[PDB]
């Protein structure tokens, strides 16, 4: 439970640490096509998941609902070339319902995210 609370509500749901500093003044705007790599896991340590297992970047449009709340929030704070760690309570992820069989109810998740690039719609 180290790191900066990047939630709107300030409920320590989404905690971030920058591990490697990006560059540019610019963070992605809502609706940018965003290119990352990521290593992700449950905090209980029973499942792991990486962009690298698909040997290709992970692509998604920011704030257009295609990843969990925490990713839309977290990635909008990052600059090109930033590596960050996010620690994510279930309210910002898969909630009490979970997303079986991958994620159990009320799972806390961890990710390491490298923002590779972003381009305007
Ligand atoms: C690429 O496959 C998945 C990866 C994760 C979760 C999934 O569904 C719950 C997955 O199945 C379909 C995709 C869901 C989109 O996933 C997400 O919003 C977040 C952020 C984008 C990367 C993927 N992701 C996930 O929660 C992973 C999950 C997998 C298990 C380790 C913890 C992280």
């Amino acid at each position: 439970e180290q790191g900066e609370d990047i939630t709107s509500k300030k409920d320590r749901g989404v905690l971030k640490i920058v591990k490697r500093v990006g560059n540019g003044e610019e963070t992605p705007m809502i609706g940018d096509k965003v290119y990352v790599h990521y290593k992700g896991k449950l905090s209980n340590g029973k499942k792991f998941d990486s962009s690298h297992d698909r040997n290709e970047p992970f692509v998604f449009s920011l704030g257009k609902g295609q990843v969990i709340k925490a990713w839309d929030i977290g990635v909008a704070t990052m600059k090109k070339g930033e590596i960050a760690h996010l620690l994510i309570k279930p309210e910002y992820a898969y909630g009490s319902a979970g997303s079986l069989p991958k994620i159990p109810s009320n799972a806390t998740l961890f990710f390491e995210i490298e923002l590779l690039d972003f381009k305007g719609e």
